[PDB]
């Protein structure tokens, strides 16, 4: 046997992302479009700041801007909460603590609208330093890679996750971003509550040479692991 949510992901699925943000009162919006192919754990996305200049570095928004596209190995498919919640979807919440700086709090709803997987997000950032690495734009436009450690959250019928992102600073140092995550289903049907495991995630950041708006191109791979 297969299992209902996971059938929505056997091919290439269009993705739409919409974010409204406010970081220390600097308001902005981002839209994104692209495709995901969970068979290969593969995401291709392009994001645009629709309000003008992005007031934070693009790399700091990657994790916020669809883990339902992870490739779960066959032997791990009973541990894929994300697809099991579809098409109704899930709420994904985070707190992202930037070491020696402010924090983002995010709330997103990830669900299908027809054949399109949509991620709608609100982001609120507070306590940032005006000349710190974030509001001062001191982070290199560089890839991020790390492991998302997932555990069951029986009490919300969902999952929690934790991970670290170590963003390179232009001086050669590192800006740590400690992520704490919770996901809860939107619908009332059965979902898969996983054993402990992780998502190995690699995001490559680039620019479209023909694009004059403030933007980010991503190529991302996401693979579940940690259960032999």
């Amino acid at each position: 046997m297969v299992s209902k949510g996971e059938e929505l992901f056997t091919g290439v699925v269009p993705i739409l992302v919409e974010l409204d943000g406010d970081v220390n009162g600097h308001k902005f919006s981002v839209s994104g479009e692209g495709e995901g192919d969970a068979t290969y754990g593969k995401l291709t996305l392009k994001f645009i700041c629709t309000t003008g200049k992005l007031p934070v570095p693009w790399p700091t928004l990657v994790t916020t801007l669809v883990q339902c596209f992870a490739r779960y190995p066959d032997h791990m498919k009973q541990h894929d909460f994300f697809k099991s919640a579809m098409p109704e979807g899930y709420v994904q919440e985070r707190t992202i603590f930037f070491k020696d700086d402010g924090n983002y709090k995010t709330r997103a709803e990830v669900k299908f609208e027809g054949d399109t997987l949509v991620n709608r997000i609100e982001l609120k950032g507070i306590d940032f330093k005006e000349d710190g690495n974030i509001l001062g734009h001191k982070l290199e436009y560089n890839a991020i890679s790390d492991n998302v450690y997932i555990t069951a959250d029986k009490q919300k019928n969902g999952i929690k996750a934790n991970f670290k992102i170590r963003h390179n600073i232009e001086d050669g140092s590192v800006q740590l971003a400690d992520h704490y995550q919770q996901n809860t289903p939107i619908g009332d049907g059965p979902v898969l509550l996983p054993d402990n495991h992780y998502l190995s995630t690699q995001s490559a950041l680039s620019k479209d040479p023909n694009e004059k708006r403030d933007h980010m191109v991503l190529l991302e791979f996401v693979t579940a692991a940690g259960i032999t």
